[PDB]
């Protein structure tokens, strides 16, 4: 019984340095190279090991159902069931049997080639075929490809197949003037560091006809990953690159010859997109005849992945930004279809999955305005439209009257001495202010005075209905709104700066396209999905329809009234309601202060798109809403 729970404990460690990926240490708990002992040396066990399960992408060998006893005086067998992860899928009910033996005090296991695989003799060998899977696209709501693979022509020359002296002058002539490149260029290219005699080196992408070749071109066709939006969308869909032998190591499901995504919805969907690998996993006897198989699984291409996105509205959000930092969030509000989630600057994904130089991609990561960064799903103070929000709550809780004209001497305002010298500020000098004034002019005092008198408690129980803290059901990587840091403001000025957008409020566009849903849905906010065949989600009585029916007129007259700050989308002539927005911020260089623009517009006719657009660290007269008209076009028609 002592010497049966010391057999255990061997059986146990055997297998965990096989699981470990240490061959060595399991090889060497076995016994000596002998008839009724070990059939191999250790040293042969490790290069056993080390071959047939680094060539099956073995991982993960776990046992179960252990049973150890005693067949002799210094033999004792063993059996288990085992499982493990290969590269074609999950090897299970594996029952393994042996022997062990005890010597001296150590007990070893008298190694057999079935502890490689369980019906193993002798010298068998183990072959493994795989074909690769065919990756899934990516398409729009209406069909249109965003992320599709397909073989694309290489052309690219061997320095061997090229010339000796002149020879190899002319044939780089011609191949410069039959491929229009630059004979410059060329040298540069087969002169690098990494270049031998008899390599590849890639020169051009032939998108079209092969030409002729002259001496040492060669066209080379390879697999690559085609993005029609290209940097239109690179945030959003992410791109691909060569998989690893770290990647490997973690999944092994994988092909080490595919791509993997790296970010974006390329990852996010990386499992459903890459299909899974198929082949087969044999036994073959001493001679390479298949003996018995252990597994076999079919090809299984990728599913494609429809998106609520609209790949017209997904280009013109994006080119409305002119390459400035913003970003663009176009929904259906009544059912949540995000129809477009632009982020700009951007980067080339084409470039970056069908090779990019490293210079470039230095470009990339040291621009300052931060081309990778996904602008709809990164946290910011929302400004002045989140006045809508502190407007609707106090309607709802009976604090603001909508005909009740506040006064409002100056363009400065604080609420008593204890304030130093804060104040909130007003842009416009309008001394008669109401709350249809207040969202027209964008008035902040009206908003920081009826914040106060609402109170703290009574501001976040509204603010509670919302999504603050809510982690949005999105294949977005993303962190949620929240009102401040803490539970509290603990402060009349922080609470002060919460009503106008101010202060700690950290809410993304997707997640403000979400909140002011419930002004298209009245006072129902309604979830935003990208997923197109995914079931619209909503959380009613957000706030009161009569918030509702109250707030929507005013914000028609931003856009109506000629003092409004978004007079200049009535030249659109359509229905529109609207509230801008400018946050400021202080947190880059103390240099100066940078602002941020901001536009929430939908339509309030029929609720059919709504719009978060915004500028980060905007130039001068430069806003959001200038840049709007087009994709607001394009949304009125073809979304009613
Ligand atoms: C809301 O965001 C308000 N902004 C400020 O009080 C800060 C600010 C920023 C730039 C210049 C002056 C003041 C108001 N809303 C914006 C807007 O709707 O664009 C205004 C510029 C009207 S102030």
């Amino acid at each position: 019984t002592q010497a049966v729970e010391a057999g255990e404990k061997t059986v146990e460690q055997f297998v965990q340095a096989l699981n470990k990926g240490d061959y060595n240490k399991a090889a060497e708990m076995t016994s000596k190279k002998a008839a009724n002992k070990s059939a191999l040396s250790e040293k042969e066990i490790l290069d056993k090991y080390q071959n047939i399960y680094g060539a099956a992408d073995v991982k993960g060998l776990q046992i179960s159902n252990l049973k150890v006893d005693k067949k002799d005086d210094s033999t004792y067998s063993f059996s288990y069931k085992a499982k493990m992860n290969t590269s074609l899928g999950e090897l299970k009910d594996l029952s393994y049997k042996g022997t062990l033996d005890r010597n001296d005090g150590q007990t070893t296991i008298n190694w057999q080639p079935n502890l490689v695989f369980p019906e193993m003799e002798g010298n068998d060998k183990v072959s493994l075929t795989t074909q690769e899977a065919a990756r899934g696209n990516i398409i729009d709501r209406n069909g249109e490809p965003l992320a599709t693979t397909g073989k694309l022509k290489q052309l690219g020359v061997v320095p061997s197949k090229l010339g000796d002296g002149g020879e190899k002058t002319a044939n780089i002539k011609a191949i410069a003037s039959s491929f229009d490149l630059t004979e410059d260029a060329i040298n540069q290219a087969i002169s690098q560091s990494w270049v031998q005699p008899d390599y590849f080196v890639p020169l051009k992408i032939i998108d079209g006809a092969t030409p002729e070749l002259p001496a040492g071109a060669t066209i080379q066709e390879v697999d690559g990953r085609y993005y029609p939006l290209g940097e239109a969308a690179a945030q959003l869909i992410g791109y691909v690159g060569d998989i690893t032998a770290e990647d490997i190591d973690k999944n092994p499901e994988l092909s080490s010859n595919g791509k993997i995504g790296r970010s974006g919805l390329e990852m996010a969907f990386d499992k459903d997109l890459r299909g899974t690998t198929g082949g087969k996993l044999s036994i073959t006897d001493a001679d390479g005849v298949e003996k018995k198989v252990l597994i076999e699984h079919e090809v299984q291409n990728g599913k494609d992945i429809k998106l609520t996105i609209d790949a017209k509205a997904q280009k013109t959000a994006f080119d409305s930004l002119g390459g400035k930092a913003g970003s663009t969030v176009a929904t259906t509000p009544k059912t949540g279809d995000l129809l477009a989630l632009a982020s700009s600057p951007s980067y080339d994904p084409n470039k970056m999955t069908n090779g990019i130089s490293q210079e470039d991609y230095k470009a990339y990561e040291e621009n300052p305005e931060q081309p990778f960064i996904s602008r709809f799903a990164t946290g910011y103070a929302p400004g002045s439209t989140f006045k809508m929000i502190t407007a609707a709550i106090g309607l709802d809780n009976g604090t603001i009257d909508p005909n009740e004209v506040l006064t409002i001497n100056g363009l400065k305002w604080q609420k008593d001495s204890s304030w130093g010298s804060y104040q909130v500020t007003a842009v416009s000098d309008v001394s008669q202010v109401d709350l249809k004034t207040a969202l027209i002019y964008s008035d902040n005092i009206y908003t920081a005075q009826e914040t106060l008198k609402m109170g703290e408690k009574k501001f976040r129980t509204g603010l509670d209905k919302f999504i603050f803290g809510e982690d949005l059901d999105l294949p977005i990587s993303m962190n949620p709104a929240q009102i401040s840091n803490e539970d509290s403001f603990n402060s009349d000025i922080l609470l002060a700066d919460t009503g106008y957008g101010q202060g700690e409020l950290l809410i993304n566009p997707i997640q403000q396209a979400a909140m002011y849903s419930v002004f298209a849905n009245n006072g129902t906010l309604v979830y935003p999905k990208l997923i197109a065949d995914k079931e619209t989600k909503d959380k009613k009585n957000v706030i009161g329809e009569t918030a509702v029916q109250t707030i929507v007129p005013d914000l028609r007259e931003v856009v109506q009234d000629v003092n409004g700050t978004a007079h200049s989308l009535s030249a659109l002539g359509i229905p529109l309601a609207a509230k801008t927005g400018t946050a400021e911020i202080k947190e880059k260089q103390d240099v100066k202060g940078k602002e941020n623009s901001f536009l929430f517009a939908f339509n309030p006719d029929n609720q059919g798109y709504m719009m978060v657009s915004m500028l980060e660290n905007k130039e001068d007269d430069d806003s959001a809403t200038k840049r709007a008209s087009e994709l607001l076009q394009y949304l009125n028609q073809n979304y009613q």
